[PDB]
């Protein structure tokens, strides 16, 4: 009713923080979980956290912004694992990055899209950045990103909605990571005092996100973007 | 996991479709469930189907728009039941484009009335989940866009604004908005009028009753602690607003 | 102590000797909308809850060469609302521009969006007759200023409620349309001291506060004959500044 | 003060429909109007209609997903007739992505490039004009929406990156024009377009074009940011 057995799940970016609680919590449903990382080390990681944790999978390295590295990866994963029919998308100046992280959630998906045609169904699950950068810039970024993510994943619902894969988003708030437990005291407190929950989230909360919205019972819900914020909303 | 053995949970409009489904579901998930309905009958048909189910529970009369039906109605499950902390809200009341304010004015102030007396005992708990349906897709043409984006509008406000005054105290607030669900209007739908309103859903399908229900269960729970003052659609792809 | 209030030359400004309703026309940023509407050719009623504030409308008006009239108008109240369009309609005309500027202040969110919603809904209503006779119509909404939890539910209930009655009264070229303010400069923020004013300003990316007169340029433009075509909208002016 | 006179405007895409009224209506304001077309024909009707209309400026050949003819174009401008500092974006130069992802690198390309000018000026005003509803049905709606959204952040990131210098950043989001696109329509199929719109009948490029006269003006000098709908109520999100 709420399980993954069998199914091939692929996380980008799953080496820390919240694409690794995301791999961990697929991995829980039952989902053969591949992590991917851009180096051999993150790779080696992955499997290692994967292993330790008792789910079944692979570490891969995975370039999200080259064809050469998206097409071998999944070559690679097609011959020794099967069809993946879960996708999150987790890997990464305003307009740069927003335009470059469009293109390569494009060129990700499009190519998982050919398996998910063929197997009838689909999870596309798109995970946006973390609140928690510096000053006006920071939230410049926030938004534009956020907004890009929101009208992408809208789009390719849109488009692929008739072959019952699902696209949607989930857009975090001031998460609890690597890179957040290290900001200034002050930029911390200024943000926890913008937060009616009046704390920061768990790495964990995003991935029961991304878990739900994998299962079957999620199967009419596309098109969306979930915020998890704690009720803070930075526009 | 995903678990609501020891919690309470009142839903409201639980006699047909959607409030149904979410009552079977939070009593699956372990809940005790009060269903809710306007009358006698519909209150006795909620029972019914709660013991046939195996779900622990009740049936009650309860009149979302009166402050006295609401207050003895908590009594009442105060005293034999324990204090609700889970709460969703699905009780609202030839349609043209001039039928919005009523509706919307009528169903903002109900859930407010509701939402405000249940939060003592959400607040004593430091602990509470309250989440609201929207109205389903009601007719097919432009009167019909017309109320539902306006339903729609007024329950993501009114969720966002609850959400932020009661979020210190641990109590989540969202809703759930849906699309094109199986109901009487649409079974009893024109034939070419039906496929019509297919094409316009990506998925190419109406939902059902019971995929709205898993996305309030999981709203429910404890995973989903860090979402407030969200709107969760659930509508195939199609978006009318 | 009257409850209205006073105020060949042809003239050829944007508004034809236009009837124009502006709530709330006291002070700021209403005060600046009737003057507004009144330089661009409108014969302006300006409004308030009380007789002194009728009679101060009805100064500005003079002192500014504007034609109209200050009146006592309470938006809460149906029997307020009925008898002043009938004193209108008998001295001084249909009005098929209005302005709604008056909502009132201090769970205190809901109750200022549920009676602002109920008193706009109350008030659109009972001159939309006028405008369905004459075939047009000018409804402008004006949202309040800048806390953030009442802000952003005080606009998306003006944004939502704008948009319905838009579709509702668009097929007798009536236009609804609303302008959600951001930080205004006004009496209130004009004493914030040295050390609060640059932080506010630091959140606004234009590095200024807005002038009444801003909010009433983009009125005066949205009761025009050229924005005909726009409708259901919300025009924000917060100089870059948004919070939802 | 609601006037243009002395201000150099550029209008791409000027030659038809929205652009050409755009490029009209600033020059009425009193506005010196540089149109731009993507062909050496379309430049000439650009300067024919401006003539006939008593209106001051320009045809020019502008291909906006080149940066060399962005470059060379306002190279020329700037030395024959002056720093343009309202410039309305109006050329178009899964094809949802390729449409919108092409669409915002010429804004940013062209809007880039007149930033300077703006800079040094303390002053400018940016516009973007969207896409009128291009076709009907599934694929209509999700390339619309798209072009829209994308549209609509793009603005609200620029608007805030160039905001300390006094320049503004706005779009306008036409909905039904009456167009090339609309007037080619069968009969049946008009009558239900127009059931969809409030206002029951179709917009006109002239109604864009006040809208973005006004944006243009220094009472619009607070908004920016915005994305202002132009479609007659009827709403595709
Ligand atoms: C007033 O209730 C609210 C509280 C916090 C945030 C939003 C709202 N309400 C709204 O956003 N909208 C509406 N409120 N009410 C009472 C309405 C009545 C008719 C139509 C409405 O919005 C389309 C609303
Ligand atoms: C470059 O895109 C942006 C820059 C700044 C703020 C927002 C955006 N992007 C968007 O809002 N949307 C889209 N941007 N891009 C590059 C897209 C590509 C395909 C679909 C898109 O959203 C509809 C966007
Ligand atoms: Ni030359």
């Amino acid at each position: 009713s709420m399980s993954l057995q069998g199914k091939v799940a692929l996380v980008t970016g799953a080496s820390r923080g919240i694409g690794q609680a995301i791999a961990l919590e697929l991995g829980r449903l039952g989902a053969v979980v591949i992590g991917t990382a851009t180096s051999a080390s993150g790779a080696e990681k992955i499997a290692e956290t994967l292993k330790a944790n008792g789910v079944e999978g692979a570490g891969l390295v995975l370039d999200v912004s080259s064809d050469e590295s998206v097409a071998a990866t999944l070559e690679h994963i097609q011959q020794h694992l099967g069809q993946p029919l879960i996708v999150v998308n987790n890997a990464g100046e305003w307009f740069d990055v927003v335009n470059t992280n469009l293109n390569s959630l494009y060129r990700l998906s499009k190519a998982v899209l050919r398996g998910m045609t063929k197997a009838r169904w689909g999870r596309i699950i798109n995970i946006g950045s973390v609140v928690g950068a510096m000053g006006n810039a920071g939230q410049t970024n926030y938004a534009a990103a956020k907004a890009g993510l929101e009208g992408f994943t809208r789009a390719l619902a849109r488009e692929v909605g008739s072959r019952a894969i699902t696209v949607n988003a989930v857009a975090p708030g001031f998460i609890d990571t690597d890179m957040t437990r290290e900001l200034p005291e002050a930029q911390r407190e200024a943000l926890l005092g913008q937060i009616p929950l009046g704390r920061l989230g768990q790495a964990e909360e995003i991935a029961k996100v991304v878990g739900f919205l994998a299962s079957d019972g999620a199967a009419y819900v596309t098109g969306a973007t979930v915020p998890v914020n704690g009720g803070m909303y930075m526009s």
